[PDB]
């Protein structure tokens, strides 16, 4: 059996050389466009040499096998890798997984300069598919942990804007909207997915599989636990294939999922039929984004299944995660209108109060009053949002983002200024898109975006860690690093900064970031002044 | 003990709140939103004051009295509200009851300006409380019998449409549609709760509890006959304390209702399933509406019992009102496909033909033979719906109102114009609603939806009557309104008004209104038109009406607007006067 | 006792004059604009005389008697339709049945030539009766047997497309989308409505019916079989109207026939309700092609009365089309993941092993093993779309649809070249319209539409035949079509034709044309390849087309347009003519 034949086959020859070209250049970040398009046409060539006779030369080896010795013959003659040329001298597990700590999340790579669009639409006339290998090069360099088969979605998506608007009568009135509509998207896209591996690498798979459980219990309040549960199998294969750069099996997987939920519709949401009717890649995004379904109409009494029953214990000593995972399912698909990290903060919460009361003497007065316990940890998010997003409709995003940009910088000053004013516009940025939308899906969008702009800083602080505090609200629980955060207090041990004497506004965020750095003590009244 | 501190824990502080400004803008329809805004605050903080020491001053009296004197205090200082204050000086229960004369169901109100589409999504995501308690404000204020419950609910869904759709792409093209259907589901609702008042205050507590039997038998058809009684007796109790301005009574008391029927679902009706699993507002406006069960498999003859039988009459005097119930239940909930005032019709034939026979020597010979007095009555309905809708389905919606207006400016031409258009364009609607669904579901949404849109005349009307015929059809008998106005003929000792100039001259402002507004200035003038020339033909109508469409289109299309109207207008009113006069 | 004043107040006036429109457009296809409205007119002025009097002259014939009479007037008279006078000697019925070979699938008429967008909304403002009536005609005369009561449908929907966009900011960005899905699914409904007419008058009621149960089944699980049977005997009657050109009868059979439905969803389907909301002809449109309901929780195994009891021979003879009957409402109410064709193809075969095993010694142990008959024969449509699907993704419709122009050239090189291409076209556009749907909906979708795409061209070559083989798949059996020219391997007895220069000689107006010009005369020229040298291999099919493709590339974006064609094309075709001999 030649495992790259299988792909080569599932995947057919332009999926395969896109999904190539993307591993290369998520780990090989550095290395020049045209070394990447000669070795994706190799390895492509070899590919295709396998399909012919499964029996030729390496045809039978590992893509982890054949993926690690092509990336060290790379780094072990080339001097740009000399750090990565270490994980060389290692053999397979290790040598692969080696290679995760040289995904640079922040490369040091220039801004891309933009052409004219006339000139842009030129090129892309003039050769389509170089084009679009360079998007998938730019972009895959400058996130290293992008969704595979979702960048192969918006090359797509990037091409056909190409397509309409370099017909348009005003070219750029059509393509600048939607090329920065797409660079929005994606950029959440890339820090979505960011979080999906720390989650599933750092955390664990049980944490990985709780939040997928929540997520789709929402989505599909219909579906049974059954087969909420093998979604959730099968997603865990795909994200630890996609997370450990195995992007040829993490795609082909992927596309078997979504045929899997489109053949079994009637077993998991009303909302899917216009989904499954798009070519691949847009079904597979349509089913990621498709809103919640409707809840069925057989709902269990949940207190009486988990709170109020006598039994409880015995039922969850039988078979803990199972117990936890129905009472997070049954949760869950009864309130789309939660955060997913709520809902993970009620399960952990109703966890610590059936190992607490199923020891104690009548355990159900124990754990009678857990109902109690959720209603703080409801209301300190609600509150949360209420309070910000308050402040956000008085305060435009811009301004917004000064709240936050000084509020985050009081509490962590040791954290580098580039890393301070890039989370503080992205924590502004969640304000923008979260607060005007419906309660039902306020706390959803607020909280959990949040999680992943936080998730940003915890990856870019555990390269270069400059503060106890973050590392400590970093790693201490995934589903309370908020709260962790918004708790943290004002440093007490940072030295002031020296005097130094519309792309405006970050050298003017910039600044503000190096005014709260130079004069620690003040508050907002003096910070607002000296910029005024 | 505290009513007040009692209804505001059981409601909440905000629904408390809503219920206070729906309350007193019902009442004091004319007072601006900031003064009820600065009322309802002041209700509030006291209903908290009682809530902590329900010992403390006033906290004692009941709502009923609070009301009064919160009310009393607002007519006798501010004025606008010196009719009002003649009530102040009476005690209770006199007070209370007098307050209801005072509510307007056409209150000279400025119409709503409608700012653009995106205008408004900013003012929603700038004080989106404040946006929301006008619009309470505002429907209250027009529909002053509104169900306060549901006009909470309408409130939930009005927050929904905006916030779907201020993020939209088209904001307008998502919104305007959402705003439309809203508009069109509280109209009805207004008027269908009217009824609901006017049945019960006007006709009696009986009138009310037997409509309620026969809706409820046949949407529960499976339900015992007990089952159906219970919940006959909490409605009454509940729309009791609404028509009477009891808001807060009225809303916890619905909420208890729907808590009862979703506890006790699997006695009442299968269809109740997805309603009891929803939030409170949703849960009792979908019970509301729910679909009917289907009718038990085991059912006895209906005719055994009530008509075969020789002792039916032995039956009935034990228990008169308790029997015709159960016929009016057995009927009703075999029959999803008559309407409510139809089985009403039927139940009060059988109460008549017993009264009758049962005062003969051989009963069961004298009301054997009931069913055939029925079938005329079934056959009636049955004729007028296909006929209208036949009509409707050739004329589109708006024509068809056109039609009306004619024939019922004819029926009863004392009625003022604006009433006459209101009235026939909502018998118009009726057609729109109800003529799209198969003759099974036909005659209950027709017949019931006429009798909604005719109870709408007769309020109006009694306020300010005109006609001694419109006067009888609305007094005579409740049930029997649609067929009496079905067959009043045209007025002949109608004298036609004086010709008005003004009256039919048009100007440009035509052409820069919405569908609506237009259709509303050519109705007004068609009915001035008759009313000017009563016994013109259908075909002379026609005749002006396609002269008048050509006119306009023309002259909305024309180089200089303004001066067409006036140009053309005259050689249209000199062309009418002279095809007419 | 007058048939036209029957039709004529049950359909009223305008259904009335545009069914008749369509009723002579579609048997005289030739005759200008002008005479069938004025034939129209008169048609429908003698039948206004019919209601108000239906003794008055003519008014008691029957409408075949009528219809013919004033085709043969035409025919006889006017010296465009030689051919059709030849009917006009015959009596009824032989008259009225020989009109039907003079109906003329593909007409030589010219194509529709499309004015400015705003343009059109002039017109369709000035004159909406005549835009209408021409859009009726145009259509009618190019599919002679569109089903006459959707063509009417599709009307309104032209017409609602009309009203839309032509009030839009930018007209042309929203009406041509809408005309272009319009036209998608009109040419499929012509398509459609053409093998529901060819399998009931060529292949039988038997043939119809059987396959009406099949779909209807599929469609109405719950529905109880006779009440599958009645619908389906209803619409037998439709279509043997409409199929026969009496569209009068078959539109106002089609309207009763939707009222049925619609009056007793409750026996039918629970899909129903939306559809039955609409008006008519939304309606019937609606209903014939609501999704599947969802199959009872409570059927017995099908196996135990068709396949395991003992005695299936003597309950099969007993009653034999009644008996097939239940078993395919039984195996297609369970087998919405069936194609049609397939089910009628299981059907058929057990049919024929009942008439094998009920003679044989031991009838049960020859036909208890019947369902491993079914096996390969559900495999290999199965088989067949998921691997054609897989190149559909792979190629696209342009590419897919030049795959399949190659295949069935080869496959039956006599047919002629237009032919090919419009089939093969067809062909790929099963793709598009299939394979996108997951496998449970594939299968029917596509070989059902394989199977109405097939009878285009055994519709085309009956009246032209060229190929035996073509002839053999046609009329060996109807449901076997697909498979049977599935299997068609390559004519190795083909004579190939001749070079002709100028058929692969392009000029200038190739840039000129819109994009589905261009591939029809791209692909014209391939078929013309194949046709020339019937030996060549894709790979040097795609070779000439590859260059070809860059051929017209750099000619069109050239200076001088036509000259670069002129003088480029003599190197294509001479290293094309040298790359393959
Ligand atoms: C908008 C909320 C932020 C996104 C959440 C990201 C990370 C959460 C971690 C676990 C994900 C595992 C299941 C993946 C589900 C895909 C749906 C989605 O795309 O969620
Ligand atoms: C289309 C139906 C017409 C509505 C009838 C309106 C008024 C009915 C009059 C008396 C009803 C009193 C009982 C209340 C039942 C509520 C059901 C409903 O919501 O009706
Ligand atoms: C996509 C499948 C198309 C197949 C239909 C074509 C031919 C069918 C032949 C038999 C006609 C009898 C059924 C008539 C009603 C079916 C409605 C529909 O089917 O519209
Ligand atoms: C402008 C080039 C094309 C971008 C438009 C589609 C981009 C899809 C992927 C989004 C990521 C954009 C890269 C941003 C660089 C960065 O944030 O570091
Ligand atoms: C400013 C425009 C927004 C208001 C839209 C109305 C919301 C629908 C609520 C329905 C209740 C009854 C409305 C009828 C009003 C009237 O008749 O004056
Ligand atoms: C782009 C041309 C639009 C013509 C009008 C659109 C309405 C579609 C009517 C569908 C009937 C079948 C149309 C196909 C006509 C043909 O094949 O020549
Ligand atoms: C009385 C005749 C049969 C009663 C109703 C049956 C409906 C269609 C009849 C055709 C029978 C076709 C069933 C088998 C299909 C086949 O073998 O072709
Ligand atoms: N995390 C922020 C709160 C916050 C920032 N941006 C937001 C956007 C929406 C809601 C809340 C927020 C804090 O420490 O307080
Ligand atoms: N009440 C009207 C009939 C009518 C008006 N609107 C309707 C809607 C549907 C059915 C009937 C009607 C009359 O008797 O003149
Ligand atoms: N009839 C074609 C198969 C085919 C053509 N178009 C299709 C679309 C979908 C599925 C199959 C097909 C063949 O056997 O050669
Ligand atoms: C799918 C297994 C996960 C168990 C869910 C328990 C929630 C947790 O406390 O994190
Ligand atoms: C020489 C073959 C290299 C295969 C690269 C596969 C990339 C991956 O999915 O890990
Ligand atoms: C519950 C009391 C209602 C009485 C129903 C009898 C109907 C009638 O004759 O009016
Ligand atoms: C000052 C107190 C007024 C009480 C308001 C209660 C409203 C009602 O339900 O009648
Ligand atoms: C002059 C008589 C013409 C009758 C038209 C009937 C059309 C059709 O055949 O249904």
């Amino acid at each position: 059996k030649s495992e790259v034949a299988h792909r080569f086959k599932d995947l057919g020859e332009e999926n395969f050389k896109a999904l190539v070209l993307i591993a290369f250049a998520q780990y090989l970040q550095q290395c020049p466009f045209e070394d990447h398009v000669k070795l994706v046409n190799e390895v492509t060539e070899f590919a295709k040499t396998c399909v012919a006779d499964e029996s030729a030369e390496n045809c039978d080896k590992s893509l982890h096998t054949l993926f690690g010795d092509k990336l060290c013959t790379v780094a072990t003659l080339r001097e740009t890798y000399g750090e990565m040329a270490d994980c060389c001298a290692k053999q397979e597990p290790e040598r692969n997984e080696c290679f995760l700590q040289h995904k640079d999340d922040n490369p040091n790579l220039p801004r891309l300069v933009r052409p004219e669009v006339d000139v842009m639409c030129t090129a892309f006339h003039d050769n389509e598919e170089t084009f679009l290998k360079k998007y998938l090069y730019e972009i895959a360099r400058r996130h290293p942990y992008f969704y595979a088969p979702e960048l192969l979605f918006f090359a797509k998506r990037y091409k056909a804007a190409f397509t309409e608007c370099c017909q348009a009568a005003d070219k750029a009135a059509c393509l600048l909207p939607k090329l920065d509509e797409l660079r929005d998207e994606g950029k959440a896209s890339s820090a979505k997915q960011r979080l999906k591996c720390a989650s599933l690498q750092k955390f664990g798979e049980r944490a990985f599989k709780a939040w997928a459980v929540a997520r789709l219990s929402q989505r599909f309040p219909k579906a049974e636990f059954a087969e909420v549960s093998k979604l959730v199998t099968d997603l865990t294969k795909v994200h630890t294939e996609c997370c450990h750069g195995d992007l040829l099996e993490c795609a082909d997987d992927r596309a078997d999922l979504a045929k899997y939920i489109c053949e079994n519709q009637d077993s998991i949401s009303s909302k899917l039929k216009e989904c499954c009717e798009k070519p691949l890649l847009e079904k597979s995004h349509c089913i990621a984004e498709v809103e919640n379904d409707e809840m069925p109409a057989d709902l269990p009494s949940l207190a009486a299944d988990f709170v109020e029953s006598k039994d409880v214990c015995k039922n969850y000593a039988e078979a803990k995660d199972v117990f936890l995972g129905m009472f997070l399912y049954e949760y869950a698909r009864r309130h789309p209108d939660y955060s997913v990290v709520l809902l993970l903060r009620l399960a952990k919460t109703y966890e610590t109060t059936l190992e607490k009361c199923c020891a104690a003497a009548d355990p159900h007065e124990c754990y009678a009053k857990v109902f109690d316990e959720f209603k703080p940890l409801v209301e300190e998010p609600q509150n949360l949002i209420k309070q910000n997003c308050e402040l956000f409709e008085q305060l435009g995003e811009y301004k917004f983002q000064n709240a936050l940009l000084v509020r985050y910088t009081k509490k962590v000053p040791q954290v580098s200024t580039p890393t301070l004013v890039e989370v503080s516009r992205n924590l502004g940025k969640v304000g923008s898109k979260c607060c005007k939308h419906p309660e039902a899906k306020r706390m959803p969008c607020a909280e959990d975006y949040l999680s992943v702009v936080l998730n940003q800083l915890c990856v870019l602080h555990e390269k270069t860690p400059v503060s106890d505090r973050v590392t400590k609200c970093c790693t201490e629980s995934l589903v309370n690093r908020r709260p962790c955060f918004s708790a943290l207090e004002v440093d007490e041990t940072y030295v002031p900064k020296e005097f130094n004497a519309k792309e405006r506004q970050i050298k003017k965020q910039t600044a503000l970031v190096e005014l709260v750095k130079h004069k620690p003590k003040a508050t907002k009244e003096q910070l607002k002044a000296v910029m005024d």
